């Protein structure tokens, strides 16, 4: 059993897994649809990689990482192509080395996109707290990051092919993968799922902080209109106190522009002192100067955050579609070794195609969300 010259039939018969010898009707259609999707992945992801390369506006650290994510899908397109060519009756034709090759290329392609989306999540976590994009130094650093992403992918796709397999542990073989160990699949599934959880936490921290700044901006704009209305001294004090409390929460999270927002805190504090004396008209005039102060930075930060959030939402849709399709397949791996006889793993072909379509979904997402990229795709074709 331990590295014997045994066929794939030896491993597939021992575990509760089917192996075909004849050309089945569904095997021809799953191969037919499989190749058709693979060719589209190798064309749609190649089109967006050329689009970032020729367009001047897409020469930024965030867009270079998107091209690497497309390159990971392009590699996945080649990985699933070799898989569909060796499915059904052609599965029996595979040797011990070639089985680990098709299974290895798929494991490499997943962690290539997993580490890419992880790097994009870190990229967005820095740029939001740094307001705008970085210099040329980060573009040289991105090349180093791309190396780390692909190195991690090659290593993760080699770990089961470098001793961690049930070849010399034939009793601990999984029902889904007859050459892969159950201890590896439990580790592999919990590794990719914990990465999805920490990635959700990263964007939740971004959206939460943006919502905290937007509600503070809402409190600063609504209470400013209350002072504009001719009212008593007590009404002016209540509106200024709410603006001061919102401003202190706004300056709470290196590049720091806190010396710009603290000026407004001082202007409100000086306006609050005028209201305490009894001067209502002077307090209303001082609060009117605060309106011209916020209308000066509305073109420097409030007009640039809309372009940032438009690209941020696009990234979350790419990550969202990735979780929704890959999680049922990874949960299936957990139910394979930790759920024996509770339920049959019949929905195996469905979850495989569900994850395959995601590699084609990414250029489709950038086509209707990004305005500049949509016009660039037509320029390459013509
Ligand atoms: C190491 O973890 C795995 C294991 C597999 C495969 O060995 C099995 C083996 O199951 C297969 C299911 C269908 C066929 C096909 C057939 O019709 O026979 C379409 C070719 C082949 C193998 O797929 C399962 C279904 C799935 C989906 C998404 C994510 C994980 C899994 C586990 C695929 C895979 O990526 C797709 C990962 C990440
Ligand atoms: C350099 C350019 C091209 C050379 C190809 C780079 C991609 C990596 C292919 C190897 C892989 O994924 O490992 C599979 C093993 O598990 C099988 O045993």
């Amino acid at each position: 059993q331990c590295f014997y010259n045994e066929s794939i039939a030896f491993f597939y018969n021992r575990s509760g897994k089917h192996l075909a010898t004849e050309w089945n009707t569904v095997s021809k259609l799953v191969m037919g649809l499989g190749i058709t999707v693979c060719i589209f992945i190798m064309l749609a992801n190649l089109l967006v990689m050329v689009a970032i390369y020729v367009n001047r506006r897409f020469h930024f650290p965030i867009y270079y990482l998107m091209a690497n994510l497309a390159a990971a899908d392009f590699f996945a397109g080649l990985a699933y192509f070799y898989l569909m060519f060796n499915t059904g009756p052609n599965t029996r034709r595979l040797t011990v080395s070639t089985w680990l090759l098709r299974q290895g290329l798929i494991d490499t392609s997943l962690t290539a996109s997993v580490a890419n989306l992880l790097a994009i999540a870190i990229e967005r976590h820095i740029t939001v707290f740094r307001m705008q994009l970085h210099t040329r130094m980060s573009n040289r650093r991105v090349v180093v990051v791309i190396v780390v992403i692909w190195t991690m992918a090659i290593v993760m796709g080699a770990i089961p092919s470098v001793g961690w397999n049930c070849i010399c542990d034939i009793e601990n073989c999984s029902n889904m993968a007859p050459l892969y160990s159950c201890s590896y699949l439990v580790f592999w599934a919990i590794f990719n799922l914990v990465t999805f959880v920490v990635m959700v936490v990263l964007y939740a921290h971004i959206f939460g902080y943006v919502a905290d700044l937007e509600d503070n901006w809402e409190t600063l704009n609504d209470n400013l209109k209350v002072i504009e209305k001719a009212d008593n001294a007590a009404q002016v004090k209540d509106a200024l106190t709410k603006m001061r409390a919102a401003a202190l929460d706004a300056q709470k999270g290196m590049k720091d522009f806190r010396h710009g927002f603290d000026i407004l805190v001082g202007q409100i504090d000086d306006a609050l002192k005028l209201a305490n004396e009894g001067k209502v008209k002077e307090a209303q005039a001082a609060a009117e100067q605060l309106k011209t102060t916020r209308n000066a930075y509305i073109q420097k930060y409030l007009r640039n955050r809309d372009t940032m959030m438009s690209l941020l939402k696009t990234v979350v849709i790419v990550l969202g579609a990735f979780i929704i399709c890959w999680t049922p397949g990874l949960v299936l791996l957990l139910l394979d070794c930790c759920c024996p006889q509770c339920d049959v793993l019949a929905y195996e072909k469905f979850f495989l195609l569900l994850a395959e379509f995601n590699s084609a979904m990414n250029p489709i997402i950038y086509s209707y969300r990004d305005k500049e990229m949509s016009a660039t795709f037509r320029q390459i074709l013509g």
